[PDB]
C-alpha cells in the first residue's frame, strides 16, 4: 500500500508537470495560469481517484470532495504554488502533493517541473531529491542563517512586527520563491524560511520533505502545524518557521514572540 | 569581424558554464562561490584573449587589463551575478558578457547555465533566447506594471525613498534574482526592473540585450547607462530602470524623482 501511494502520487505529479510545462510562458502579449491549475489540478485528481476511490482531494477551488461522507486518506494538492512566479516567467513556483492519513501528512513532494526537480519525502524514509537522499545543514546560531521569504509585503499586521525581529538578527534575509526555498533548506542550502498567510495546500506537502530531511517545520508558537482536511475545514491561513537546525528554530521562536 | 565577436563570446559563456555547474550545490555542509566565479572568469579571458590580444578585459577582481596602454574593444565580465543566489542554491543567479566597442556596449550575454537559457543582444539584430527572436511587451499604465527587483533591502538614502514611490504604484512588487529579472522583461514577461547599486559589469551585457528586444534602459534620471571601461575607470554603482514600454519607463522616471 505505501509504495503504491508513492508511485501514484509520482503519476501524479508527472501529470500535472507536462500540463503546465504548455502553459508556462505562453503569456508574453482565461488567463494561460488559471487555465493551467485548473488542468493540471483535474489530471492529479483523476490519477489519484482512478486508484483510490475511497480518498478525499482536496484543492482551492473547489475544497472538499469525496465520493463517501468521510475518508481516512485525503490528498491536498496546489498545482501551482507561485502564482506570480509563473505569471511572470520565472520558473521557481511548485507544484504540490499531500496525502494525509488521519489529518497527518504522510507523504509530500515539492515538484518544480521546468528544472525537473522533485523533492519526495515519505513517513518512515530519508527524502530525496530526483532520487538521491538530501539533508538540512547545521547552523551555529542565527546570526549565521541564511534565511527567505516569499515577500517583504506578505506579512500584515503584528506578524510584519514579528518577522523584522527575527529578519534583523540573520545573516541575510533572501527573497522571492515560495516553496522552492523549503526545498532548498531540505537540500542543506538555508538556514530558515519563516512565512506568514500559508494556505494548507502550500504547506502540507512541505512537511514530510523538510522532517525526512533532518529539518524541524512548526507554526509560530512552535506548536505542529497541521490541518485537518475534512468536509467543514475551512482553509485559512497559517504562519510558518522551517529551519534546517533546531537550535535555530528555537532561536527563531524566542525572536518572533508569537 | 562582427560574427566572430558573438562566436567568440558564445565560447566563453559555453566555458563558464561548465566550471559553473561543477561548483553549483556543492555547498550542503576558498568556498566553492570564490573558486567557481576565478575559475569561470579565467576560461572566459582566456578564449577572449586567444582571439582578440589587441582587446582588453575587466573583471571584480583584477580591474582593467590589457596587453596595451589602450583598446578600442573592452570585455567586463561577471561570471556570477547573483552571489546569494548561487550559494543558498537558487539557479537564478547569471553569467553576464559584455563588449564595448569605444565605451558602448556592442554585445551582451545574459547566460542562466543550469537552465540552459542565453539570452543575446547584438548592435543590429533582435534579441535571441536560445537562438529565437524575443521582444518585450506593452503594458498600458505603470499601474498595470509587474516590477522586479533583487531585494527590498539594496536601496539606501534617498534611494529607498525613491523607490517607495514607484513601488507603491505598480500592479504587484516582486523581489529575487538578479540579471534574471532583465532576462524576463526582454522576454515581455515583465514589465520593469528598478534597481540600485549595479557595478557596470551587472549592467553593461543588459543594455544590448534589453534594447533589442524593443525595451528601454537608463539611470534613474533617464539619461544613458554608460560606463567607459579604462585603465583608469573606477567600477561604483549605478541606479538602473528598465522597462519592457517607453511610456511606463516615463512614469518610473516621474515617480523617481531623482
Ligand atoms: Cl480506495
Ligand atoms: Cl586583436
Amino acid at each position: 500500500q505505501l509504495n503504491h501511494f508513492s508511485d501514484v502520487a509520482n503519476k501524479a505529479a508527472n501529470a500535472a508537470g507536462d500540463v503546465i510545462r504548455k502553459y508556462f510562458r505562453k503569456n508574453n502579449f482565461l488567463s494561460p495560469v488559471t487555465i493551467a491549475d485548473q488542468s493540471a489540478e483535474e489530471a492529479m485528481v483523476s490519477v489519484i481517484l482512478d486508484n483510490f476511490p475511497s480518498h478525499a482531494v482536496y484543492g482551492e477551488e473547489k475544497g472538499w470532495r469525496c465520493k463517501q461522507d468521510s475518508a481516512d486518506y485525503v490528498w491536498v494538492l496546489d498545482p501551482i504554488d507561485g502564482t506570480k512566479s509563473f505569471i511572470t516567467g520565472k520558473p521557481l513556483f511548485g507544484t504540490l502533493i499531500a496525502l494525509l492519513q488521519n489529518g497527518t501528512p504522510i507523504l509530500g513532494i515539492i515538484d518544480q517541473p521546468v528544472l525537473k526537480e522533485r523533492w519526495i519525502g515519505i513517513t518512515g524514509k530519508r527524502t530525496t531529491l530526483n532520487g538521491q537522499e538530501v539533508s538540512t545543514r547545521t547552523c551555529a546560531d542565527l546570526s549565521q542563517a541564511y534565511l527567505y521569504t516569499t515577500s517583504p509585503h506578505l506579512f500584515s499586521g503584528d506578524a510584519e512586527e514579528a518577522f523584522i525581529r527575527v529578519r534583523d538578527k540573520v545573516k541575510i534575509p533572501l527573497y522571492g520563491c515560495d516553496c522552492y526555498a523549503y526545498a532548498l533548506l531540505s537540500s542543506g542550502f538555508v538556514d530558515l524560511v519563516v512565512e506568514s498567510g500559508l494556505k494548507p495546500y502550500d504547506f502540507l506537502a512541505l512537511i514530510p520533505v523538510i522532517e525526512g530531511s533532518g529539518g524541524v517545520i512548526t507554526d509560530w508558537k512552535g506548536h505542529q502545524l497541521r490541518w485537518e482536511a475534512s468536509p467543514l475545514s475551512i482553509a485559512t491561513s497559517f504562519n510558518v518557521v522551517a529551519a534546517g537546525d533546531k537550535q535555530i528554530h528555537q532561536q527563531a521562536l524566542d525572536s518572533l514572540q508569537w
